[PDB]
């Protein structure tokens, strides 16, 4: 059920390393979990992992210099914008605001929440926990190599 989520995280991590020289961060990873739960919710702010979930490899065409994605058709926006509302990733410009906190959801518990509150809190080490799970189940080095090759053919 979750293959698209794991692949979005690996592909976005490899793409960000190619473009900006660093991997995706905790909030960017959390955006893919939110996008996995709410297909119709605009995601505003740190959203690269959500973009690979919604757009696949086509996400590479819509990345801003900041590493955030602009794609109205997929309800992805890099900054607060007139006429859009949704979840603002670690920003105040939204009717739902997502932040990191000590008592925030771990990845698995986030995916089990039934209900969209106005304030979403995710645990610290969100990336670490997501990445530990994926390396446990998949041959991540092999997938990373395929992802890099496929990304570079589009770039």
């Amino acid at each position: 059920m979750f293959e698209k989520l794991y692949s979005a995280i690996i592909y976005s991590d490899e793409f960000k390393k190619i473009l900006l020289g660093r991997g995706v961060d905790d909030l960017e990873i959390a955006s893919a979990y939110i996008a996995f739960l709410y297909e119709d919710l605009p995601i505003i702010g740190k959203n690269l992992c959500a973009a690979f979930l919604r757009m696949g490899l086509d996400a590479v065409y819509n990345v801003m210099p900041s590493g955030k994605v602009y794609s109205p058709r997929h309800k992805l926006y890099p900054i607060s914008r007139y006429g859009i509302d949704g979840v603002c990733i670690n920003c105040d410009g939204g009717k739902i605001i997502l932040r990191i906190s000590n008592k925030g959801y771990d990845p698995e518990d986030l995916l089990e929440s039934k209900g969209l509150e106005s304030r979403i809190f995710v645990s610290k080490n969100f990336k670490k926990k997501s990445m530990e799970i994926i390396e446990k189940i998949w041959d991540v080095n092999k997938i990373r190599l395929i992802a890099r090759k496929e990304i570079l053919e589009r770039i």
